[PDB]
This record gives structure tokens, C-alpha cells and sequence, in this order.
């Protein structure tokens, strides 16, 4: 605790999004926080992995392989400066907050960019130690998102679908996978609609929220433990656990709905 992380992913100072960072920066502060802020737009970050990352030799430069040269490259201290630098960061973090712009149904392609060069292997993630057993195991991450369509939209009758389903591949994917413990989403939808005053509420609460984010339970992922973790067995479910599952009403999560109902709520409210 103590140290907190802000990754803004918002070119103008007169956003809502740069409102609500600012906002969380102060209500940290004012807790003790130590605030450390990742303006990507500001920082001129550059988002497209590269060969360039790699400041040195090459293992194979007639064949180059990102994942296999970025690991050497990290073991070697040999990334591109600013690459880490942002990993400096990550490591010193307790606590990491996503502040972004709902975009295509996803992250913003200059944050995408920023898990994409900064998360390397080795560093952020290992085959031998994914999800829960990450080393993120201790860091607890937060997205705060904002969007142009209203909450209906993304109701399970919405037009767009269940918002659980498309935050499940960033809460799962990327920030579990890595060993984070995600946090409830904090979602503003349709903020353009929003009335003034109304939108200085949102930011009032989301200042009286982040005073006890820490205390906060996370969400719900299917624990690696019930998996078969190596190829020999596939990375599948363990077989113990399949049989126990088949008299169960839902899934253990979006993901793993296991073809049942999904809990509701699974990528966005806390507890089981
Ligand atoms: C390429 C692209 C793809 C998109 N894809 C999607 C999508 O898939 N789904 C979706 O739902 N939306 C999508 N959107 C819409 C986007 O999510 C919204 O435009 C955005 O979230 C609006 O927030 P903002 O941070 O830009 O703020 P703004 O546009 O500024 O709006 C915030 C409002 O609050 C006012 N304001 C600013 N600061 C403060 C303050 N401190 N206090 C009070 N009021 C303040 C602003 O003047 C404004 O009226 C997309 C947009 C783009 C450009």
C-alpha cells in the first residue's frame, strides 16, 4: 500500500477523463498515497511493438521472434529505455488505476500498445506461474471507464450485449493473467448526456470510493488450482472438478460458463 500508479489513456486536458484522473490523483494524496501518473498522450508513448525495443544484438536477426527476443532482452537489461522505465513503475505500485475512454468495445490503441511492450514475459507473466500465481498476486488493479452509450444499451437486452462478456478479456486476459487482483469496474456510461451537476457527483464518489479501494474485495476468477496446469493434460479442467460441476445451475464465470448460465454480474460486481 502506499504507492499508486494512474495510466491515463486521453489526448485532451478537458475530458471527463482527465477530470476523473486528476480527481483519484487528489483523493490519493490526501489518504497518503504516493501517486505516481503514465499520460501516455502526454508522454508522446510510443505504442507499436518492434525490433527497436530491442536496444542490442539480436539472438536471431534473420528470424525475429518478439516474445523470445523481448524475455533475452529483459533478462539482459537490454529494452528500450522507455519500456523500462513504465516497468520501474509497475514494480513500485501497489495499486494500479485505468483511466479510459470506452473505445471499439475495448482499450484505446496507445494503452493496448502499453500492455503490449511493457508487459513482457518473465517480468509481468510466466507459463509457469499464470493467473493467480502471477507476479502481480500482490498488486491490485482498477479500470475506470466512461462511455457514449447509455447502461441499457449494455444490459443483457442491450443492442450492444452484456458488458461482463467484453470486459472479461481485460480483466481476465490481461490483468489476472498477469497475477493482478481486479477490482469492481467503475463505469460511467453515457457521461456526454449527463447533466453538470450530476457529473460533479461521479466525480464526489469516485473521490470517496478510491479512500477505500484497498479494503475492497476483488473479483471472481476460476482459480488455476482446478486446472491440469501442463501440456501433457492440455491445461483443462480437472477431471475431479468437471464431474462435481455437472449438477451446478451456472458457470464459474464468463469465460468458463462451462456452457451453462453465466453468474450475472461476474465482470462487474464482487464475491461468489
Ligand atoms: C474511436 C472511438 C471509439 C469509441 N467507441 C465507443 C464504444 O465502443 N462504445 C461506447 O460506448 N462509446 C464509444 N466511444 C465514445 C467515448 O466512449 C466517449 O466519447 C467518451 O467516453 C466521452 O468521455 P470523455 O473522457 O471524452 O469526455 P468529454 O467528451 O469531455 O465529455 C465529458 C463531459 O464532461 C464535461 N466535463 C469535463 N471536465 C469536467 C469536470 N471536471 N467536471 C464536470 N464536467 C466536466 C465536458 O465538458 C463534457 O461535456 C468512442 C469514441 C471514439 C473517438
Amino acid at each position: 500500500v502506499r504507492r499508486a500508479l494512474i495510466v491515463l489513456a486521453h489526448s485532451e486536458r478537458t475530458s471527463f477523463n482527465y477530470a476523473m484522473k486528476e480527481a483519484a490523483a487528489a483523493a490519493l494524496k490526501k489518504k497518503g498515497w504516493e501517486v505516481v501518473e503514465s499520460d501516455l498522450y502526454a508522454m508522446n508513448f510510443n505504442p507499436i511493438i518492434s525490433r527497436k525495443d530491442i536496444t542490442g544484438k539480436l539472438k536471431d536477426p534473420a528470424n525475429f521472434q518478439y516474445p523470445a527476443e523481448s524475455v533475452l532482452a529483459y533478462k539482459e537489461g537490454h529494452l528500450s529505455p522507455d519500456i523500462v522505465a513504465e516497468q520501474k513503475k509497475l514494480e513500485a505500485a501497489d495499486l494500479v488505476i485505468f483511466q479510459f475512454p470506452l473505445q471499439w468495445f475495448g482499450v484505446p490503441a496507445i494503452l493496448k500498445g502499453w500492455f503490449e511492450r511493457v508487459f513482457i514475459g518473465e517480468f509481468a507473466y510466466t507459463y509457469a506461474a499464470m493467473y493467480d500465481k502471477g507476479p502481480f498476486r500482490s498488486k491490485k488493479a482498477v479500470l475506470s471507464i466512461t462511455t457514449g452509450g447509455s447502461g441499457s444499451m449494455y444490459s443483457l437486452q442491450g443492442i450492444h450485449g452484456d458488458m461482463n462478456v467484453i470486459l472479461w478479456p481485460i480483466q481476465s486476459g490481461i490483468l489476472h493473467f498477469c497475477g493482478f487482483q481486479v477490482l469492481e469496474p467503475q463505469l460511467t456510461y453515457s457521461i456526454g448526456h449527463t447533466p453538470a451537476d450530476a457529473r460533479i457527483q461521479i466525480l464526489e464518489g469516485w473521490k470517496k470510493r478510491l479512500e477505500n479501494i484497498w479494503d475492497e474485495t476483488p473479483l471472481y476468477f476460476a482459480p488455476s488450482s482446478l486446472f491440469d496446469l501442463n501440456f501433457q493434460a492440455g491445461f483443462l479442467m480437472k477431471k475431479e472438478v468437471q464431474d462435481e460441476e455437472k449438477n451446478k445451475k451456472f458457470g464459474l464465470s464468463v469465460g468458463h460458463h462451462l456452457g451453462k448460465s453465466i453468474p450475472t454480474d461476474n465482470q462487474i460486481k464482487a464475491r461468489k
